[PDB]
């Protein structure tokens, strides 16, 4: 089973919003419009926010899966590569095998679809801070795109879906991810070849 990338805003206006961080070599984590594209050292913390025209019901949540993004490869199942999986860097949560962790909130579940074997965590939709306009969730990616015998430099898309307490569909986005040592250098060059392209 491949799971839906189709963006859909739902009832409640669902998307993603991302940061302006630039393309500095120094740069973390940056995401690109042109591409619909994020780029990321390995477990650095990576800033998605949720942006919504209207509240939804206590009890919704908000899941991240990813899956490969040639059409190919998109029937196997996103995993950590062998050395990452055993590398002892749990945080006390997250299974050593899933690639996408969030950071920093108590609520995450980390699921192993009994069915298709995918990975996925998810977390209680929450209201911005007092202040705010949008919800912020910390992603941690936690292999390098290149990671030989997992990803294998194929490239990947993040699904992140907005679901009611059942986990049935209320609204969905994606973005592809890159997980690099300099996402700045290689954000500029991809975006250089799509403006050439
Ligand atoms: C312009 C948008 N207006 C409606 C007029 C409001 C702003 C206030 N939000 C509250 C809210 C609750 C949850 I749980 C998650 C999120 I992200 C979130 O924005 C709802 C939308
Ligand atoms: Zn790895």
């Amino acid at each position: 089973s491949v799971p839906s990338q189709k963006t859909y805003q739902g009832s409640y206006g669902f998307r993603l919003g991302f940061l302006h961080s630039g393309t500095a070599k120094s740069v973390t984590c940056t995401y690109s419009p042109a591409l619909n594209k994020l780029f990321c050292q390995l477990a650095k913390t990576c800033p998605v926010q949720l942006w919504v025209d209207s509240t939804p019901p206590p009890g919704t949540r908000v899941r991240a899966m990813a899956i490969y993004k040639q059409s190919q490869h998109m029937t196997e199942v996103v995993r950590r590569c062998p050395h990452h999986e055993r590398c002892s860097d749990s945080d006390g949560l997250a299974p050593p095998q899933h690639l996408i962790r969030v950071e920093g909130n108590l609520r995450a579940e980390y699921l192993d679809d009994r069915n298709t074997f995918r990975h996925s965590v998810v977390v209680p939709c929450e209201p911005p801070e007092v202040g705010s306009d949008c919800t912020t969730i910390h992603y941690n990616y936690m292999c390098y795109s290149s990671c030989m015998g997992g990803m294998n430099r194929r490239p990947i898309l993040t699904i992140i879906t907005l679901e009611d307490s059942s986990g049935n569909l209320l609204g969905r986005d994606s973005f592809e991810v890159r997980v690099c040592a300099c996402p700045g250098r290689d954000r500029r060059t991809e975006e250089e070849n799509l403006r050439k392209k």
